[PDB]
């Protein structure tokens, strides 16, 4: 009985920040944690005790995860964290380790564990949701776990060979595409993600879902033993990070009865998307892990990229000047000859492009091969010289953001698919800013007076993809126009897409359309290799990281034969 069905009203002007990268993420959480006087609540997917929120190693082990979380609680600080019950079969995730390494540190840090192991019942989803919570007072939301590899600054780094700093120590350097990683023969593979804080009673509306859920788990796990935890209690009607914003809020979730206890499912992270994006006048800017969307009532559900089509044929109609952005990675995060990948792949084609229910397919119905006035699918990718040798490696995006009009905002942990969207599945929550201070901006090249939180999260996320930063940033000011578009969007992800392409003979391709092709592709020559001068000096002309999306890597295969067996037991619904 909210707005968007959500279980949190709209908190008129509070105080709220965006992030970019994890590295100030990271760095605010903890200088927030040591500040805590009272509670911590933490969940996580995944969770890592020993890794550092504030890098390069400052004080020794003083700001890493374990040891200021041994701190605060030994302050008389009641820590309370909620880890997903990882599968049987995961053997990366050891939620039963980090259960007991947290609790071994204090008594005043108690950790629970969801799905329950020794419950009877299957549980299909997972807890994806990040959210840190502090005093009930400040609170962080995104899509960034406290987990290995999440760490990252703008410049997306490739190498970390020095003894000159070290960034990601041990475990924290990893590669999740494509036996632990050798650091000086093979890259890491960058984290770009999104996460955002914010205060007063928007950061209790967090905490609620947090005791909600904390209260809801206890009585689950006492069907099979007692516990000797407490039961949490929300605060009742102090600290502030630097550089907020007064902005309006409102907290989203996807939520029901098997995670939260819930009477009827929650899913207003679906509806906000929908709204925003119908409700948008000039651009979307989209920033996701997965794009699985397109309806057939069938095997996908959610509304998104039926809004996306729908929303570009009413500017084709009024003659409306628009532009969409959508921004996924090169590839799914899996260890082709997969299961998961395989099917993300196809199911992340069959809303972009693969099909008459695809979202290209509903525009060339009607608009035919000007759809690329309107939309662009780009991913990321970056190089660097490694031991002698140059070596290149694609760049992660696992932000789940949509930015509309440079006024409304929408920052969390769903990503575009019906695991996250449809709220009965995977259980996430995400935070709608809109913006209520405005400062003059451009767009559609005459005057616009733009919020400060989305205009300035539009232009912090354009400079980093377009090679823009510490730089005049003079053409990206107005995020419509003709000559941004055109010339600076597609024209920088178009070139770089084909100078890796030329240089590096990289994987994905769109002239690789069978997995017979994909043999003979990577047997041939590398100019990388072969020719390493004029590579660096063809390498010195990529801006950013924006490239194209390969629309036809491996277009000739199919889903059902590579995947299916002869009698099957696993629903295809998991990878949607
Ligand atoms: C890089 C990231 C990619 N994963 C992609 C898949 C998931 C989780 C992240 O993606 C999502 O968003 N939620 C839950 C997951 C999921 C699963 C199936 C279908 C989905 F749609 C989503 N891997 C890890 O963190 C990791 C790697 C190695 C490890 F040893 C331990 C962890």
């Amino acid at each position: 009985d909210h707005r968007f069905g959500s279980y949190a009203a709209i908190q008129e002007n509070a105080l709220a920040k965006w992030y970019v990268n994890a590295k100030g993420y990271f760095e605010d959480v903890a200088n927030a944690m040591e500040e805590a006087n009272e509670e911590i609540f933490i969940t996580d997917w995944w969770l890592s005790p020993e890794i550092f929120l504030k890098r390069p190693v400052v004080e020794g082990n003083r700001w890493r995860l374990d040891c200021i979380l041994k701190r605060k609680a030994q302050q008389g600080v009641r820590i309370f964290i909620m880890l997903y019950k990882e599968v049987e079969l995961a053997l990366g995730i050891n939620s039963e380790y980090t259960k007991r390494t947290l609790m071994r540190l204090h008594p005043n840090i108690k950790v629970m564990r969801h799905p329950d192991h020794v419950s009877s019942t299957v549980y299909l989803w997972a807890h994806h949701e990040k959210l840190v919570i502090i005093d009930q007072s400040v609170a962080f939301v995104g899509g960034i776990d406290l987990a290995y590899g999440r760490w990252d600054d703008n410049e997306h780094r490739l190498t970390d060979v020095g003894s000159e700093t070290r960034f990601w120590h041990g475990k924290d350097y990893c590669n999740f595409v494509f036996d632990f990683i050798d650091r000086y023969s093979t890259p890491r593979m960058p984290w770009h993600d999104i996460a955002s804080a914010v205060h007063g009673k928007a950061a209790r509306d967090v905490a609620r879902h947090f005791i909600q859920r904390w209260n809801f788990t206890k009585i689950m796990k006492s069907k099979y033993r007692s516990l000797s935890y407490p039961f949490l209690l929300p605060k009742s009607q102090r600290y502030q990070v630097p550089g907020s914003v007064h902005a309006n809020v409102q907290l989203l979730r996807s939520a029901a009865d098997w995670s939260a206890g819930i009477k009827y499912h929650e899913e207003s992270i679906h509806a906000a998307y929908v709204h925003v994006i119908e409700n948008s006048r000039h651009y979307i800017y989209i920033e996701n892990q997965f794009f699985i969307s397109c309806a057939d009532d069938k095997v996908v559900f959610n509304k998104i990229g039926d809004a996306i089509a729908q929303r570009i044929l009413k500017a084709h109609r009024e003659n409306q000047k628009y532009r969409v952005y959508v921004v996924i990675p090169l590839l799914p995060g899996f260890e082709g000859g997969g299961n998961a990948l395989q099917a993300i792949m196809h199911f992340n084609y069959r809303t972009m492009c693969r099909g008459e229910n695809s979202i290209l397919g509903q525009l060339k119905a009607e608009l035919g091969n000007q759809w690329i006035n309107y939309i662009s699918f780009c991913g990321l990718r970056t190089h660097a010289e490694l031991e002698g040798n140059l070596v290149t490696e694609l760049i992660y995006v696992h932000s789940k953001l949509l930015i509309a009009d440079d006024n409304t905002v929408i920052i969390g942990s769903a990503n575009i698919n019906d695991r996250s969207m449809l709220g009965k599945r995977d259980s996430e929550m995400a935070v709608i800013v809109q913006d209520t201070e405005t400062v003059p901006s451009v767009m559609d090249g005459k005057e616009y007076q733009a919020g400060r939180f989305a205009r300035g999260l539009r232009l912090q996320c354009f400079r980093v993809v377009l090679g823009y930063l510490d730089d005049p940033s003079e053409d990206i000011q107005d995020p419509v126009s003709d000559k941004f578009f055109k010339e600076v969007w597609v024209s920088t992800a178009a070139r770089n897409a084909t100078i890796y392409d030329k240089v590096f003979r990289c994987l994905p391709n769109d002239e690789v359309h069978n997995l017979i092709q994909l043999r003979d592709f990577i047997n041939k020559p590398v100019l990388a290799k072969e020719d390493p001068i004029r590579a660096e000096e063809e390498l010195k002309k990529i801006r950013g990281f924006l490239v194209q999306f390969p629309f036809y890597f491996l277009s000739e295969e199919s889903l059902l034969p590579s995947v299916g067996t002869k009698e099957a037991i696993v629903p295809m619904e998991v990878w949607t």
